[PDB]
């Protein structure tokens, strides 16, 4: 499975007369734990931002003047939110405590908004000393009329 | 029973209901291995945080000690006290780091730059110099120290 | 070795009367290993891009007309690829699978290119979900005229 | 002590009192056997969710790679990045499934259709083809792939 | 490490012709625990006041008409509070119960405000019988329009 | 791996009707030991010259009139040495004692300067009878105004 791609690139190098390289990495027992720790936190930030895009679009359609697809048959309205973060302004609140691991969640939540059609100019990040100040900082962000969703990352347990 | 994780959840939940905006609340979950990595990372961050903090205090102490300013008293007992304020406003600093073991010493540098900026230090006044190894530090540090527009020099080794 | 550097800075601080400081970061058995993995991955991407720079220069010399060097004063012509990456356009293909360790390779390769005179404007990065779609991504990118080399990084094994 | 089941009960109870409308709140209760069935069901749903998700990314990657569009940068360092947006708007897809073990593969198909629709994919553009077994897939998949109005093809086997 | 400073002061005495002394203290197994107990509480008061200076400055910049430094790249606004307690009025609420240890926190939080550019004339201290009266006493302090942050010290657990 | 090249060249020779020959060399235990020692010495000289190139560029930019190359986003300026030996003049000091070994170090360093864009006219080699004449000999070279770095190799130990 890994040897075939090397052969394909090798044949490509001779065909196009360009230097095309290929390299892999062998992992010991420890780097696998390090790699899995990073991916797990990245997914948690990815899912946290994803749950906010759906809710933001749900409010858009729930208060809309246009009803949509019914149930498996008909005569039963269904409301749900699309995963399209286009034109939505977000706000992220993170705690400085344990910043070596909280920043993984923030990076894993920014690209999720970006890859779903959202531009970085509509993202506002706020950092707080600890988890205790999160509710009172997210309150001030929500006072802004240019915010549609708030994502908060803590560090406990 | 945590008194911290419970109150933060109650506050955010009421915040969303009262303002009618979704507030996605997610926390971390580590089990005996990410905690060790996290504690190792923050230990290095604090190591470079306090290294740049003492330089600010000493730099202000020299300015106040040889300056002409009637200082305050301990409590009003007329015993004047000389101490260094933790306000790096107007101070210019220079950092020397070795790229050997750069995956760790860069956290020391990053944890020292924000310590200067948050205390009022402007970004225009921080100069960073990188060297292949610790054996190159003394000559590089000597060059920065002779400059008149440098109030402190911070160096980080390798281990 | 670590003491003479500290003593030299101590004398320098006393001479100039300013806070010259020096600190060494300790390391337990665990954080030593994570540092060793980081350096290993960084070097792996460093040499990966280093070979591409040499090969790109060699092909540019063969196609060109420059009798630059000779061997020991003899009339024979020895063709060699310099390690100056100025004026070369690169393309990097990386798999997002296990992006924690793969990103170490990507930054190492970019660091090697920029330190050898290369520019950031001439680097093109392509991300793919896995390693099985690298060849289709690579040959689509490699056929572009403004690409002098292509570097591909797969996912981890074992 | 759950921080999730407690806050949801408090919010709904106050919601009914403040609005004077009954809010029947019922949750699930499983003990070591429905949990295994539930986890088995959601594992298949995610299996077909990501299968259709990678097709969207690859389809957009090809369009952007061979297209004439100045792409954005990593952070502003001028290194342009090519990546596939997860917006299946305007893409047309074709799914081939085998009715062998239809009680499981239909969850894969159902978990892939909603993944396309929720990401903006219109329902008019999804075409589903069923075959008696996996041995009929290659010819059926070949017929769909040759169509010009097909941007991706997804197939599900049997086991 | 300790002998060199004594030699340096000794040479200074001969050079300047002034009596310059130097003294150290040797600690047994118990005074080390006593010393560590005092430092640990002093840090807790130091950190508690530090977390209030940052939040007070965060409100100043969050409601400001001037946006500041972006993320590691650009196009993403970041809001954070400087550790400059200049011009900020504070209020401290402490409980008389266990006053032999609560006063350590108060002293460790007053100098933190002082060493960061804050003058003592903007600090208001209020003492209460027990921890139960802290929320209702901090409420009255916050009613004052000349208060920007409230620090509360209890004694339980 | 080793045989695939032979098959590829055979097809290349047939396609162009031109002689193309490939062959490998078999080594016993003794020749393997001596050849890895020679490569080890070459790497040692390569590393020694590489550090000199970087340090020479660092000082050149450190005292340069121009100020640029700021950090990404922030306004702090980073000083670092590029690995481009173009325009730099070097000087190498080697001892005749154990010349069979030192010459590999010298040759392993000359190519490193040349392969990084350094001309051969800027390299100056100086040979001394032994390592005990290096300090004075290196001192004389350093005083020259057309020398940017000095590399010295000692005797075996």
């Amino acid at each position: 499975n890994a040897s075939v791609v090397s052969k394909g690139l090798a044949n490509l190098s001779l065909e196009l007369r360009k230097p095309v390289s290929f390299d892999i990495i062998t992992a010991d027992t420890l780097e696998q734990a390090i790699e899995r720790a990073g991916t797990k936190h990245g997914n948690k930030g990815w899912e946290a931002a994803l749950s906010a895009i759906e809710m933001a679009n749900l409010y858009k359609s729930l208060r809309g003047t246009e009803h949509h697809h019914h149930l498996h048959g008909s005569s039963i309205e269904i409301y749900e939110g699309k995963l399209t973060a286009e034109g939505l302004r977000f706000g992220i609140v993170a705690s400085r405590f344990n910043h070596t691991l909280v920043d993984r969640l923030v990076e894993g939540a920014i690209d999720c908004i970006v890859r779903h059609g959202g531009r970085g100019e509509d993202i506002t990040l706020v950092r707080v000393p600890g988890a205790w100040e999160i509710p009172v900082a997210a309150d001030e962000l929500a006072r802004k009329e240019d915010i549609d969703a708030v994502i908060a990352f803590g560090d406990l347990i």
